[PDB]
């Protein structure tokens, strides 16, 4: 997250990072065994940590759960990131708690100028690289599709949306993909792509996760 802030500690309590050794990328707890994420961020060896602030510390309140299984979306285009979801399994339930916490699906779309909260452990540079450890939070408007489809011509599709800034200054980034984009208390997008971080005219894109609701309960009911 560029220009954003520190959270603070399991104030985003739906939040999981993806490890692989190392955190590779963000997800949203769902129900107590299932997260969402990004397909861009899909490997093999997924462990699942819930509860964390500094990833790199052990404080107190992490549950770490392997995953059992992964289901990318069946449409998934790498080349276009046309549907950038997946669901991971954990191997056994997640403890619910205030500082672990599920994250509601959304009945509606969300609409062009909802205010968004969008957290990960990404890098906090536009030029270079520094990633911060703890949790990083920043509000953002969803934008509209007009200027969307005018920041990035020919790339846009139904299942993404723009939030951010177009000035600059204030974005996702590498190693928030896979996380939270949360509206009115509802897991409105996922941190998908852009070109760089918190340029102009190079707002955040987000897999629009209204049109997945449908395949993500059918699939969690069956799986
Ligand atoms: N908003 C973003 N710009 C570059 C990037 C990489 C990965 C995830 C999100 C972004
Ligand atoms: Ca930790």
């Amino acid at each position: 997250i560029v220009g954003g802030y520190t959270c603070g500690a399991n104030t985003v309590p739906y939040q999981v990072s993806l490890n692989s050794g190392y955190h590779f990328c963000g997800g949203s707890l769902i129900n107590s065994q299932w997260v969402v994420s990004a397909a861009h961020c899909y490997k093999s060896g997924i462990q699942v940590r819930l509860g964390e602030d500094n990833i790199n510390v052990v404080e107190g309140n992490e549950q770490f759960i392997s995953a059992s299984k992964s289901i990318v979306h069946p449409s998934y285009n790498s080349n276009t990131l046309n549907n950038d979801i997946m669901l991971i399994k954990l191997k056994s339930a997640a403890s619910l708690n205030s500082r672990v916490a599920s994250i509601s699906l959304p009945t509606s779309c969300a609409s062009a100028g909802t205010q968004c909260l969008i957290s990960g452990w990404g890098n906090t540079k536009s030029s270079g690289t520094s990633y911060p450890d703890v949790l990083k939070c920043l509000k953002a408007p969803i934008l509209s599709d007009s200027s969307c489809k005018s920041a990035y011509p020919g790339q846009i599709t139904s299942n993404m949306f723009c939030a951010g800034y177009l000035e600059g200054g204030k974005d996702s980034c590498q190693g928030d993909s896979g996380g939270p984009v949360v509206c009115s208390g509802k897991l409105q997008g996922i941190v998908s792509w852009g070109s760089g971080c918190a340029q102009k005219n190079k707002p955040g894109v987000y897999t629009k996760v209204c049109n997945y609701v449908s395949w993500i309960k059918q699939t969690i009911a069956s799986n």
